[PDB]
């Protein structure tokens, strides 16, 4: 494994420190032992350790300015030495002093003339979840993250480029957004903007990430509210203050769906970050998305819903009124238990009342392909498998298979269960269907493994009990799978429970069923108690917040496909008003 | 839209400020640029902006006393200039200085001799929910709301009329009741009473609103408890203090049902404000309404209930004993499945035991019209549609329609479900029926849209499954609507679930029904979890407080219609006791 290699390598490093008396004196800060190993008896002063480290690298890991200066005065070429290992490919003695906030050592390293543009491209500095931190690659990025503002400016004084980016295309501004201490990073964020070129163009705040992401836009996708609020101050204009009233004008540029994909709204709903959902509730955004839904958002959803309501009620109209026949096959020739009246008409006549079904079946297929034309959570796979069954039913049609009902049956339930997709938004039943959206694809698929286990124990027993018996009376279990299906219904207390009082029931049934009825209710009551985990207040607020998320996700969805002659752009543009042609949303609020 | 017009107009205003260098210097407080545009090069000093504003109006929006004085010394006619726009029709430069609490500017504006009676009748000053504030129209009303007591008296010093009202008929006292800061408005409320004429008659506290509402009475209807408690000090008399005991005598004039509609109790239950419900729980009112219910309130409700219990049990007595006939029509001539024994007697004989039904049917109709005579929440539409069915049944009678049962059936359920209206009050089951009162007309009408959706998917499938089959055995679904009604019962687990073990069931039934049973229980368990939202403590207190509301609403209802020889007036009158002929309620309490 990779996690054990670094565990072994870190253990392997301490061995080379103990063995090499130079690195041992560099670790323990033994000043007298260094002059004994350098000036008197010349040791290998460029001694590479297990992690490709020098004696100075060890003298910097443990804050030892004395042992560092003895190594720099007796060998001033160890300063430029980078780590020559795989885990630490690139790290130098300045990176270690900047991390440990050793200002006097950074001062002495910069007096010696160390590199202020050395990258630490080792695997331990990569942005991975198994790495506990991520401060970038450059020494300026290390100083900004640890919060040492004295070292930050001290590095700029010696020629540190704020523009420089790492292997992931992140400037020093992008790295500060991925940090825990947000309340102190806002002060650090302003400090690095002060060293910008001063020109309105080619600003550091506009340098994009390699995935097309500005520092402002990254704060929303990552869920950093403190940096989102702080970055919002730079892009909002107050119009006037009238006592308690204050009408402020927000910029509304990267926070709107104007680019083909560069949009902060399109990144909040698509990302899986549970934190980013709180950014559309922020005071520049929540005003926007509320107006997008109250007008032109909510009505178009009802139109698309009502159209889908009629389209599905038409498909059912074609099923209830389909071909007929009082059964051309002879009689109950296979087994006597058979109630079949096959309703298959391969002919295209019956013109009186069949011409209505002709256009009805034509509507169902051109709508099913339109559903697929616009496709070429869970309600997404339901609507596509529905239209797949329509074409398979159309393929089952014109071939006239005896299994003409099996593909047509799935399209019934999938067609309506996808109209409760429109429960999203619309009213206050949206959070109810997002509560079952988690239920069907969360606990259900796991909870059934425990219920099928209890069934396959009692069902495979009840069949043995009534295998000796006669299925003609009390035939709840007669087949191998029909014993499972009857016990399945018995687990939910739907069937009356096998009870024939004229005959004599086997002695094992009256014992096994008593144990089944108790265990089945305990599994059902404990299932109800397990539902109480989502009943504390936050969970009622969580699903109600997740409901607004999929409402905003629907609002952005309708704006993309719908035309532009309807649905005007958000805000009032910067033309015809003395603005910068960018949009703006006038939002006035009242304090207290 | 109207909300975008003001957004555009506010953006359009800033354009005219930037364009007009007079208004730009008036906004930016550029003193040197004003003398360059007034004394040297004469600009249009009466420059009307986009919002009908002058240069002084802009110099007052942004606290700029320097730019204001330069405009007033070089043009002392801008002070009287009001805003000449639609949004701000009437606002002057004094209103803006009073709002911003610019005391030195108000002092300088009143030294110039500005109008202290100018109304701001613009649409933005109207009492609308889209307007964030509402301070009235007069400058004295602006000073009182912002809390600047120095400007309040400074305006009175220059001839401000406290009596003046706005377009809604509200004095300065009415406006203070609609404000958030109540703890500081009580101090401001006393300040404006001190400037009253000093005579006991024509007081400012007695000037009514245009909707018949005194400042005291408005505080109760609006739900302002702090002003209700403060206003109560002026109208309560302490009789004696006996250690911990203190018997106080409350006025009880506008807080009783004496006028035809001027009554604080009649306004608390009729209004839809959820806050006003806490005013009948206040310590002058709660003592009253408790005594009104314990005696003469609760017994009369039981009498009216017991009368309605017997009146409805009589209507059922007339239905169970109605005309008979062993069926005059021939046999089962339409379809063989028919169990009809029509019980229709158009003749008025059968005198032995029919004379009891004659007066019984006469009682049911004179009581149904009495129910309508006294009519010419939900239990209000139930009782009126019940008596509507009685007359329709009376019209169905004497015409002898074969549908004589359909109008008579509705009157059965509506007659009893309106006797659990008497669960209101009576005992502690009142809050239980107010819990289902929200259920029937709240979640139910919305929750059914999701259940009918799941039914119309599985019901329209089960019919297709058993359309090939023979309805004679396993005929749960045979008609188009009977497939819906059987699946509806199956959704609530009432029917045993279609199970015929002698025949062979179609292969799609055993698959579709397994999916229906799971989805039906998940919709039922998630419905039970959705009920837990009203289980936190306040909701138990909310419905118990809403129960007392409809109890008090019933207590006031019974006092209006019932005669006056019974049910004496509340309190002890001010005659025969040295009082002012007004109630009074003696209430003693114990402190600690
Ligand atoms: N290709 C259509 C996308 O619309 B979706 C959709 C629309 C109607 C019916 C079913 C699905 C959608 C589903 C889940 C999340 C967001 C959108
Ligand atoms: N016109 C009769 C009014 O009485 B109500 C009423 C009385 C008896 C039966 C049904 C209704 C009433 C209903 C709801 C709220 C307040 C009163
Ligand atoms: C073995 C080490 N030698 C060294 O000079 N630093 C070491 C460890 C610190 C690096 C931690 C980087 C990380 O885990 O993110
Ligand atoms: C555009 C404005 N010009 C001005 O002198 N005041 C302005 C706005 C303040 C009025 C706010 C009143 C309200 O919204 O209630």
């Amino acid at each position: 494994s990779w996690a054990q290699s670094r565990d072994e390598q870190n253990l392997l490093q301490q061995k080379r420190i103990w063995e090499s008396p130079l690195l041992l004196a560099a670790k323990e800060n033994n000043v007298q032992a260094l002059y004994k190993l350098l000036k008197f008896e010349g040791c290998e002063v460029h001694q590479k350790g297990a992690m490709g480290e020098t004696a100075l690298h060890i003298a910097a890991l443990y804050d030892n300015n004395e042992a560092a200066q003895v190594l720099m005065e007796a060998a001033p070429e160890l300063v430029f030495e980078p780590m020559t290992s795989e885990l630490y490919e690139g790290q130098t003695a300045l990176h270690i002093a900047v991390i440990n906030q050793n200002v006097n050592l950074v001062r002495a390293l910069l007096a010696r003339g160390a590199s202020v543009s050395a990258r630490a491209t080792g695997s331990v500095f990569h942005y991975r979840p198994h790495n506990l931190i991520y401060y970038g690659e450059h020494p300026l990025s290390f100083a900004a993250c640890v919060g040492s503002e004295e070292i930050v400016r001290l590095l700029i004084e010696h020629g540190a480029d704020i523009r420089a980016q790492d292997s992931l295309g992140n400037t020093v501004l992008h790295i500060l957004i991925l940090q825990p201490n947000k309340t102190f990073a806002c002060q650090m964020y302003n400090l690095l903007l002060s060293y910008d070129g001063g020109d309105h163009l080619k600003s550091l705040e506009l340098v994009p990430n390699n995935q097309g992401l500005t520092p402002f836009k990254l704060a929303g996708v990552e869920g950093n509210i403190v940096m989102f609020q702080h970055l919002m101050q730079k892009r909002k204009h107050i119009q006037w203050t009238y006592g308690p009233l204050t009408s402020t004008l927000y910029d509304l540029t990267e926070i709107d769906s104007s680019g083909d994909d560069q949009s902060l709204l399109e990144l909040i709903v698509t990302t899986k970050k549970r934190e980013a959902r709180q950014i559309l509730d922020q005071t520049p955004v929540k005003e926007l998305v509320s107006l997008k839904w109250k007008r032109y958002g909510r009505p178009y959803f009802c139109v698309l819903g009502a159209i889908y309501v009629l389209y599905i009620i038409c498909f059912t109209m074609c099923c209830v009124y389909r071909p007929l026949k009082p059964r051309i096959t002879n009689r109950t020739n296979p087994r006597d238990n058979t109630l079949l009246q096959q309703k298959l008409l391969q002919e295209a006549y019956v013109t009186p009342k069949d011409d209505l079904r002709l256009v009805g079946e034509l509507v169902s297929i051109v709508g099913a392909v339109i559903i697929l034309l616009v496709e070429i959570g869970p309600f997404h796979v339901i609507i596509v498998t529905y239209a797949f069954m329509v074409l398979v039913t159309m393929v089952m049609r014109l071939t006239n298979s005896d299994g003409e009902v099996v593909p047509m049956s799935f399209a019934l339930v999938l067609g309506w269960c996808n109209v409760m997709y429109f429960a999203r938004g619309f009213q206050m039943l949206g959070p109810f269907t997002i509560m079952i959206q988690k239920m069907i694809f969360g606990d259900l698929m796991r909870f059934c493994w425990l219920m099928a286990v209890v069934i396959l124990g009692f069902a495979s027993a009840f069949y043995i009990i009534f295998q000796t018996e006669d299925p003609d009376e009390l035939g709840h279990f007669y087949d191998y799978p029909m014993a499972l299906f009857s016990t399945f219904e018995l687990f939910l207390t739907i069937i009356d429970g096998p009870a024939n009082y004229d005959v004599d029931l086997p002695f094992m049934y009256s014992i096994t069923y008593a144990a089944f009825a108790i265990i089945a209710t305990l599994l059902m009551l404990n299932l109800l108690i397990a539902m109480m985990g989502d009943t504390h207040w936050r969970v009622a607020h969580e699903r109600d917040e997740l409901w607004r998320a999929q409402v905003v996700a629907t609002t952005v969805m309708l704006e993309r496909k719908l035309p532009r002659c309807l649905w005007p752009r958000s805000g009032i543009c910067g033309r015809e008003y003395g603005l910068g042609d960018r949009w703006f949303l006038r939002v006035e609020d009242r304090q207290d």
